[PDB]
């Protein structure tokens, strides 16, 4: 199995006003997006040591009682309003992964999308402050820290495609973004439950099967344990780990609006028996956000693809992904 070319891109110019330096970053983003589809963002300014530490404290200290109280509807019939946000339980002996998902902290009962009961909008659920002091504060802060990095990355993608730098970012707003953070624990288990290991067609043992991401872009921090593979025409290639950088890829909404010029890379998660974290931030726009599709290959950029509302895209995509790769 070969190793994927995943460049490390210094994204710091995207926070500045040196326009030529931003263009040189955008060229590297373009090149990566047309190759394997992945790159590492380095010099990003986020304290990822604190993120990993606080996440570890939470996963290791939460109890079965608390997990039921926080569980999404798939695990607790009482929580009919929690489809996205909450705890995703492991099943001892059957399912190893567990995770906690939270959404825009601005989604409160006062928010009009919550008042209207618009699909995909939910109010976050949190553990008791006294049992997990500082966790909610850290998690909400982190949402806005990674929001800020993601805004900057969206400027790079816009420039890469020959658009003005706010082309995507103007639709990525703190008041309505459907973006999510997922705090995923992959445990060390001995013996490891065979039910939690899938066998790929090529024989590889997997924790999560091939998929395209449901996102505009995905902004991922992982601990330093190699696990990801990307599909190329010549087969799957290993993505090397880097626990100081963020791993970035496009989701299927980017592929739609660029007429597959920037594809959403197909990728999968190898089984590795090691305690590790996987902390994605899924960059989603607003429920009514629409970007007119275009084709960067054409002189006039004309595309015959229908504009797709981001909310309808996200509702369909989240359900499709559960149906194909299983309830996480
Ligand atoms: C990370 N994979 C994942 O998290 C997989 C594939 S990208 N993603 C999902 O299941 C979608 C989670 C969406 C989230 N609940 C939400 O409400 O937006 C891994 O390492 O498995
Ligand atoms: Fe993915």
């Amino acid at each position: 199995v070969s190793k994927a070319n995943v460049p490390k891109i210094d994204v710091s110019p995207l926070f500045g006003d040196d326009q030529a330096a931003k263009m040189r970053v955008a060229q590297q983003i373009d090149a990566a997006s047309r190759d394997t589809g992945f790159f590492y963002a380095v010099n990003h300014g986020i304290n990822v040591q604190r993120l990993s530490q606080k996440t570890k404290e939470f996963h290791m200290s939460i109890t079965p009682e608390e997990k039921w109280d926080l569980a999404i509807r798939a695990y607790n019939k009482e929580h009919q309003d929690q489809v996205r946000a909450g705890y995703y339980l492991s099943i001892p002996g059957k399912k190893a992964v567990e995770s906690f998902c939270y959404l825009n902290p601005n989604f409160t009962p006062d928010h009009p999308r919550i008042q209207a009961k618009t699909p995909t909008h939910e109010v976050n659920v949190w553990p008791d402050e006294t049992k997990h002091p500082g966790f909610q504060d850290f998690a909400e802060q982190y949402y806005w820290d990674v929001f800020g990095l993601s805004s900057a990355l969206l400027k790079g993608y816009a420039l890469a495609l020959g658009k003005e730098e706010n082309f995507f970012a103007r639709h990525f707003k703190p008041d309505d973004t459907l973006a999510s953070v997922v705090l995923i624990r992959y445990p060390y288990l001995d013996p490891y439950p065979e039910a939690a290991i899938k066998t790929a067609a090529d024989g590889t043992k997997l924790s999560f099967e091939w998929h395209e991401d449901v996102s505009l872009i995905t902004v991922l921090y992982q601990s330093n344990v190699q696990n990801l593979q990307v599909e190329t025409a010549a087969g799957y290639q290993d993505i090397e780990a880097d626990d100081t950088g963020y791993l970035i890829n496009c989701g299927s909404y980017m592929a739609h609006l660029t007429n597959n010029y920037y594809k959403a890379p197909i990728h999968r998660v190898k089984w590795v028996n090691a305690e590790r974290q996987s902390l994605p931030f899924f960059v989603n726009l607003g429920y009514d956000s629409v970007i007119d599709p275009f084709d960067p290959r054409e002189p006039n950029g004309k595309s015959d693809r229908e504009p797709l509302s981001y909310g309808d895209y996200l509702q369909n995509g989240l359900v499709s992904l559960i149906n194909k790769n299983g309830q996480t």
